[PDB]
């Protein structure tokens, strides 16, 4: 029902909107790296997240290094999995081309191009796929400029040769933090949305300043990945300062993906050690994390 209601998404002045022109939010969930924890990632867990969480988005994270797709393209597959199983839910899906020991997104520039024709030649008819061409830039050799921009500049077409539509959203320099770079030389496809990644145990009030900068330049701005924990891991979770980026986002309609949907002892991972893999948590198998994401989700679903 999710897509049946909003079908075709598409940007109107920095808005998300749906195919009447209303605002659309998406909340959901990122999975955590295909290659390790792909189990996770399949039609009941995501019927799953669906139904009990109320998710109406769920990111696929294909991992392009570290035992990723570069390596071991057969992780492809599990993309195709979610990908499918997305359009049978009718809920949006975003593919992620997971950028991040490779920090600059022209490492693997030609390989980008060849998986960005092939998902928007099978699936870019279908209003439920979103295209995340570099998870997270980084590195201070990495900007917008030089780059970034060059790089989407050459993926976009690519992928607007077989979709013509679909949004696509692209990271920004500092681990998709410096969206007010991006904010300040634009790409000209109007249906593109810049990341903006998060931890609230490490970001306040001056990264929020930046995003509200970039939005006040009138570009779309998707949350594609936030942690509820501190970069360093350490501490446990924050939901304090959570809450606070949760009512942020919600004053400016942001969507949104939570990192991340796996069993991994991590203070981010949404499930506790042994979870079952096809869903149906016992409220004892979420974490503090995963038990206030669920609730977020929850408490703002129709
Ligand atoms: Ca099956
Ligand atoms: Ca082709
Ligand atoms: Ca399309
Ligand atoms: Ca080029
Ligand atoms: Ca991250
Ligand atoms: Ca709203």
């Amino acid at each position: 029902s999710v897509v049946e209601e909003h079908g075709q998404l598409s940007i109107s002045n920095g808005e998300l909107v749906n195919e009447r022109g209303e605002q659309v939010q998406l909340k959901g969930m990122s999975s955590h790296g295909l290659q390790w924890y792909g189990q996770f990632v399949n039609y009941e867990s995501m019927k799953w997240l669906r139904d009990d969480w109320g998710i109406n988005v769920f990111r696929a994270a294909m991992y392009t290094s570290s035992g990723g797709y570069i390596d071991d393209p057969s992780v492809k597959e599990k993309v195709k999995e979610a990908v499918e199983a997305a359009i049978d839910l009718d809920i949006y899906v975003i593919i992620d081309w997971h950028i991040l020991s490779d920090n600059d997104p022209n490492i693997y520039k030609e390989e980008a191009k060849d998986f960005f024709d092939e998902m928007s030649e099978l699936y870019g008819d279908y209003p439920n796929v979103i295209y995340e061409i570099a998870n997270e830039p980084n590195g201070s050799d990495v900007t917008w400029g030089n780059q970034i921009k060059p790089y989407a500049e050459e993926v976009i077409p690519i992928i607007r040769n077989n979709d013509p539509n679909n949004i696509i959203i692209v990271g920004t320099g500092t681990w998709s933090q410096d969206v007010h770079h991006a904010a300040d030389n634009q790409l000209a496809d109007p249906n593109v949305m810049y990341a903006f990644h998060f931890y609230a145990g490490t970001h306040g009030q001056n990264l929020r300043d930046q995003v509200d900068y970039a939005l006040d330049q009138g570009a779309a701005i998707f949350v594609s990945e936030w942690g509820t924990s501190a970069a360093t891991g350490d501490g446990g979770v924050f939901l304090d300062e959570a809450q606070v980026w949760i009512d942020f986002m919600d004053e400016r309609n942001l969507s949104w993906a939570n990192w991340s949907l796996t069993h991994k002892d991590e203070s981010s991972a949404a499930l506790m050690p042994g979870a079952n893999p096809t869903g149906g948590w016992t409220e004892a198998e979420l974490s503090p994390s995963g038990t206030f994401v669920r609730e977020k989700i929850r408490e703002s679903a129709s």
